[PDB]
């Protein structure tokens, strides 16, 4: 399709995403001979697969919630494996252990190393903005209907 997407389990990162930066992502890892998009950060959608397990939160199965994505090794930190990272927007919701498909719509951003974890939050705030531009002209692409997704503007 048009919308580059992977799937895989939601599982543990380093911890710091919501704790440290107020910026929850749901980390996926693959081996290295899984095609990617290139290291980055993107605007797109994170959906539950159709599953029988019990989701805990604001978040049900099947429909495609609005998310900024990461893409790489998350170099401000030096951390050590590629991720794929997803902060679902608006939401709260334990994602652990769930099975999701990321779909990459928009490039947003490289991804950078930058010298303070202030100085990244700072640019991620500018990432969620435009990621909401991008997914409400990809909602009236596809002509969604309603039921389909989930896309809010920031209170
Ligand atoms: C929209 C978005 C943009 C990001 N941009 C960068 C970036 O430019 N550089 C970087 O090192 N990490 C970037 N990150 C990743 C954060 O470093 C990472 O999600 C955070 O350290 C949490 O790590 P954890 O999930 O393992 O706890 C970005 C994450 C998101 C969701
Ligand atoms: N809006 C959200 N977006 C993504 N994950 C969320 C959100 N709200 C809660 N979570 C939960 O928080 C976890 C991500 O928090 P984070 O600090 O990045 O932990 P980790 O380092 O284990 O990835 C997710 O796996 C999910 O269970
Ligand atoms: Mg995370
Ligand atoms: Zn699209």
């Amino acid at each position: 399709g048009r919308h580059f997407y992977v799937t895989g389990p939601v599982v543990r990162g380093a911890g710091r995403g919501g704790k440290e930066l107020g910026f929850p992502t749901a980390n996926q890892y693959f081996h290295d001979t899984v095609a990617l998009p290139a290291d980055g950060v993107y605007a797109g959608w994170l959906t539950i697969l159709p599953t029988e397990a019990p989701v805990s939160g604001n978040m049900e199965p099947e429909v495609a919630y609005a998310a900024a994505i990461s893409v790489g090794t998350n170099p401000t930190f030096g951390d050590e494996q590629r991720s794929v990272e997803s902060f679902v927007l608006d939401r709260d919701a334990d994602l652990y252990g769930h099975d999701v498909k990321v779909e990459f719509v928009d490039h947003v951003r490289a991804m950078e190393k930058f010298d303070s974890v202030e100085q990244l939050l700072e640019v991620m705030a500018k990432d969620v903005q435009k990621t909401r531009t991008l997914l409400a002209q990809d909602v009236q692409a596809h002509k969604m209907a309603p039921e389909t997704y989930f896309l809010q503007a920031e209170s």
